[PDB]
């Protein structure tokens, strides 16, 4: 389930309030994105939050990180695109 069509990976989006910040915490700021570059700016806040060190398993331990309230979940796979594009639809505007 990492497969994700380039249309929705292109489409323009409106992130709500709290994935606002966690994207201008990485120098992100402005307010519409495409889901790519919202995808792009939140890996490197994981990567500068220090939430994946071990890079040869796909687990993201984010119970105690504002991403683990952003997706309502104590940790994710990263490579599963599908699951991580819905739990970031919950998280824009209309
Ligand atoms: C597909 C695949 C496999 C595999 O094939 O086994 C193994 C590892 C993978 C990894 N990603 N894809 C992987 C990447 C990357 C590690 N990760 C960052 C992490 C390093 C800090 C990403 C990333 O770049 N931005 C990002 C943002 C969030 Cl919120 C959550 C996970 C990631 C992932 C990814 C990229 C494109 C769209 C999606 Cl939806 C996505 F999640």
């Amino acid at each position: 389930g990492s497969q994700i069509p380039a249309s929705e990976q292109e489409t323009l989006v409106r992130p709500k309030p709290l994935l606002l910040k966690l994207l201008k915490s990485v120098g992100a700021q402005k307010d519409t994105y495409t889901m790519k570059e919202v995808l792009f700016y939140l890996g490197q806040y994981i990567m500068t939050k220090r939430l994946y060190d071990e890079k040869q398993q796909h687990i993201v331990y984010c119970s105690n990180d504002l991403l683990g309230d952003l997706f309502g979940v104590p940790s994710f796979s990263v490579k599963e695109h599908r699951k991580i594009y819905t739990m970031i639809y919950r998280n824009l505007v209309v």
